[PDB]
């Protein structure tokens, strides 16, 4: 019970300036699992342990690696995470790689406390795993080693979803599935606040984002909060129906709730700009702001390019029969999407 594909006037047509193959990519399994860029090089992977780094300029292989053959799928799941020539990715089997910008080789794995589902974050020389048994835990960028482990939401009741961790000025902002922000020191993990924001095929991203010393945060009740950083007092709450995933833009919000609504929002109260609701059930990726356009894949391999100001419609494309389900990112000028299938496309316009 999906809606029809609207009918569009593209004001220009994608292009595709290339497309790889990334193993056999998810499948019909939910996932994280996304594509990252750093300095030239995109770095991908698929659920059973292939990962691969290419030239961002024309998708061409740098190095490609098998992580089932280490030694059975991998079931690689969090991530893709790079900084300080590192490649961070989860896993469902609890492991934590941290491989090689130059040639993809292992520096270290890390056994960590539960299924590393949500993205690794890197701050202040350590990188930091919401895993789904409740724990936040830092390791050292240098060996793995685990630093500390704090205690934070419930062992998890569903497997859709994200909660990753988001850093600031010292400090780790963690969501999660219990209704709760929490505010830690990333020296030695002590708590600095706490606060309530809310008194399963739960797909809610409770991961926070941070702007202009203001916390945004999702959670399952299908309310959007703004936090103040130093203290964790709530600014203001908005009812939605229930919201699924969002991005924050200097100071406009843009969200996807539960039925594939579109909304852009102020960060001045929460207050709406505009609703697009032609894609109701079409199953919508995050959203992505790529050259002054708002990007969103659906299960059903179509790509839709929105215009910010007023949530009209500017280019529908067909890109993969296979469907979209993770991140889109940017990357060197170029929009980056991966399908359920693993194929990898880096568009233009």
């Amino acid at each position: 019970k999906m809606s029809p594909l609207p009918t569009v006037e593209n004001q220009f047509t994608p292009s595709t300036s290339w497309s790889t193959s990334v193993g056999d990519g998810i499948g019909e399994f939910y996932s994280n699992l996304h594509p990252a860029f750093a300095d030239g090089v995109v770095y991908a992977a698929d659920r059973k342990g292939t990962v691969k780094a290419l030239n961002a300029d024309d998708g061409k292989e740098v190095w490609s690696v098998n992580l089932a053959e280490k030694d059975t799928p991998a079931l690689l799941s969090g991530g893709v995470t790079v900084s300080g020539g590192h490649v961070y990715i989860g896993s469902e089997k609890a492991q934590l790689y941290a491989l090689n910008t130059s040639d993809g080789t292992v520096a270290w794995q890390t056994r960590v406390a539960g299924e590393a589902l949500s993205r690794p974050v890197v701050s202040d020389g350590m990188v930091l795993v919401h895993t789904s048994n409740g724990q936040l835990q830092a390791l050292n960028e240098t060996d793995g080693a685990v630093k500390w482990t704090v205690n934070l939401d419930m062992p998890a009741l569903s497997l859709r979803g994200e909660s990753a961790p988001a850093t600031a000025y010292g400090a780790a902002i963690v969501g999660g599935d219990n209704g709760r922000v929490s505010a830690v020191l990333m020296q030695q993990g002590q708590m600095i606040w706490q606060q309530r924001i809310s008194t399963r095929l739960n797909d809610v991203d409770t991961t926070p984002i941070i702007v202009n010393g203001v916390v945004y945060a999702l959670a399952y009740n299908g309310n959007l909060t703004a936090l103040d950083l130093r203290s964790g007092q709530i600014m203001w709450k908005r009812e939605l129906g229930s919201v699924n995933d969002f991005i924050v833009d200097g100071n406009r919000i843009y969200l996807v709730d539960q039925n594939d609504r579109l909304l852009a929002l102020t960060t001045d109260g929460g207050v709406t700009l505009w609703t697009q609701s032609d894609l109701l059930h079409r199953l919508l990726t995050a959203p992505v702001l790529y050259n002054g356009n708002l990007v969103v894949g659906d299960s059903e391999g179509y790509m839709h390019w929105v215009n910010p100001e007023d949530g009209h419609f500017v280019a529908q494309q067909k890109v993969d029969s296979s469907g979209f389900l993770t991140d889109p990112v940017v990357a060197d000028g170029r929009l980056l999407i991966q399908a359920k299938d693993g194929t990898l496309y880096a568009i233009t316009r």
